[PDB]
């Protein structure tokens, strides 16, 4: 399981998504290293454009690459692979329910999501397209949930806003593992990103590159 | 048209509004004084009880009456007699929204203001609609900045409403104001205000003080 990850994987991830009605969809493709934890990634918006900002997407679009320093869920799930479902409430405004499949398809990694969004607001900060470019990190605190043999997730993104408040965006996340299963102690996992554009792609994307880490108490 | 507030002046404020619905009737009388800048109102509302907390209202219910270095920028001293149309739209953060027209002129001795406000999707049990704003007003700054355009200032704040349960309501302000008839550069006016009422009232009113300087 942990045999997989020891040099650079390639990494596909599909987004089916309605919101509001708006049907989009999103593919990446990237490389991933989890020996140094990095994460290269560009996404297109095959659809046309993006009803919804970028930054919302990031957290919805696999943890299994995270650099762990002398428990890894996301790792020993695989090859067969671990399903991540979250419910995402946007402060004063719509929510977010997703349901992922992260698995080994061949030589790759794969990421299936299906995302459905309700109870948005026309020229809300998220159908209005006022969030910031840019994605701010912060620590995730992650639980054993023995009843789905699984990890349990709670935490909150904060989204910059153009005008310079804030959008806060409430996350509670499920993950469970698709065969016969090792569930870890409290840890937490830090992820950073940087959010950039291909100057050559005429096309509605996203470049993005990321360093998961994880830590104790 | 500043020729007109060099003394203490009469002053009429009319308000039409429409929340969820309920219909509402606001008649202001006062004095304002623009030397020393304040303004004295006392405010009565017709229909009977205010379907809206009182503090949601001050914001809509005269800048003319600022108080001198920056005397040039006085927009709204200048458009006078003739007059100013004030357009407001106010968002309440988690709850409905105001959109507001005025027009503020001077008719004979007196000056007016003359307002529509319209109010939507605000919700049953929400602090607007469910009174549970504290009864009082707290001084900002708004920062104001020209608008070539419309011949006219734009300026955008955001107002703290004091809630019962010691949170916070947001109110977000975006104004445009244009004249009537026939520009200053960047400043900010700071108003404070004091929420009273009179005993002997039995009618839902609010007695109002301010203070405006810039």
């Amino acid at each position: 399981g942990e045999e997989l990850f020891t040099g650079v994987v390639p990494i596909l991830i599909e987004l089916d998504g309605d919101v509001n009605g708006h049907k989009f969809f999103v593919r990446g493709e990237g490389e991933g290293d989890a020996t140094i934890g990095k994460l290269s990634l560009k996404f297109i918006a095959t659809t046309g454009k993006l009803p919804v900002p970028w930054p919302t997407l990031v957290t919805t679009l696999v943890q299994a690459f995270s650099r762990y320093p002398d428990h890894d869920f996301f790792k020993s799930a695989m090859p067969e692979g671990y399903v991540q479902e979250r419910t995402i409430y946007f402060k004063c405004d719509g929510t977010y329910k997703t349901r992922a499949e992260v698995k080994f398809e061949g030589d790759t990694l794969v990421n299936r999501i299906e995302l459905k969004g309700i109870d948005f607001k026309e020229d809300g900060n998220i159908l209005g397209h006022k969030l910031e470019y840019n994605f701010n990190s912060h620590k995730v605190y992650i639980t054993a949930d023995k009843q789905n043999n699984g990890i349990k997730a709670n935490f909150t993104i904060r989204h910059n806003v153009e005008d310079g408040s804030v959008q806060l965006a409430d996350h509670y996340q499920q993950n469970t593992p698709i065969g016969d299963g090792d569930l870890p102690d409290d840890h937490y996992l830090s992820t950073q990103t940087i959010l950039s554009k291909d100057l050559n792609e005429k096309r509605d994307h996203m470049v993005l590159l990321e360093y998961v880490t994880a830590a104790g108490i």
